[PDB]
């Protein structure tokens, strides 16, 4: 039964305390990784007061999030704060921001309707004057009509709820791919904003959360879909 099936899929992933996960579901990137792509992109969101989660930097000063994210900063920019490449250190006491932070300049709040959801933030320099651009690689926009059922990506982000320091990588498995895309996987609140990344390291969606399945009693992750029109309208900012 369709059900069953869900729920021992579902289980493989909440079936035991996150910690006893396997490293293949669910694993710290490390220092090493987080110099790289597809990783670098991605970054903690902070919106002071109100919420903890993920953006991927594509490029220019310029940030996405979940409109459910960026929505409370109430168009008060300067309460988002991201954190590229952000992760504790050695010891795991400390933590290590690789290039600093940046603050929101202004929301563009929900650009594709409040049908998507999706907010593009722009951030200002640093002290020094530094812009998001310089010292970080934008994510690689992708379509995800390539995507289909069975397959497996990466989601990226940060796992607040898990773990405030480090970014986890979240090994998914699509249900399916037409109209958005819904999969298997653990995910946290905080990874609100996350980022689906395919074989080839293109940024082919954006984590949503969870959302009813089969019945009212199970769930399963969506994400908004990325498809031309999208990446067009997306670029049309940068």
């Amino acid at each position: 039964s369709d059900l069953k099936d869900h729920r021992d899929k579902w289980n493989k992933y909440y079936g035991v305390s996150p910690d006893q996960l396997s490293k293949d579901l669910f694993d710290k990137v490390s220092p090493e990784q987080i110099k790289n792509s597809p990783y670098q992109s991605v970054g903690r969101l902070n919106v002071q007061g109100e919420a903890v989660a993920t953006g991927v930097f594509i490029g220019k000063n310029t940030v996405v999030t979940n409109h459910h994210i960026a929505k409370e900063a109430k168009n008060n920019p300067s309460k988002i704060i991201f954190s590229p490449g952000r992760h504790a250190d050695e010891s795991n006491t400390g933590t290590v921001l690789p290039h600093g932070t940046f603050e929101a300049s202004e929301i563009i709040d929900a650009p594709f309707g409040t049908g998507v959801d999706i907010s593009v933030i722009i951030f200002k320099p640093n002290a020094e004057g530094k812009s998001i651009g310089d010292v970080i690689k934008a994510a690689d926009l992708g379509n995800s009509n390539s995507l289909k059922k069975g397959d497996t990506a990466n989601l990226i982000g940060y796992p607040y709820d898990f773990d405030s320091k480090n970014m986890y990588r979240s090994q998914v498995e699509f249900q399916s791919t037409d109209f958005g895309l819904k999969y298997y996987g653990y995910t946290v609140p905080g990874n609100s904003g996350s980022g689906i990344f395919n074989s080839e390291g293109k940024f082919v969606g954006l984590h949503i959360g969870k959302a009813k399945h089969i019945n009212s009693q199970n769930e399963i992750n969506y994400a908004v879909s990325f498809n031309d029109f999208l990446i067009r309208d997306l670029k049309q900012l940068i």
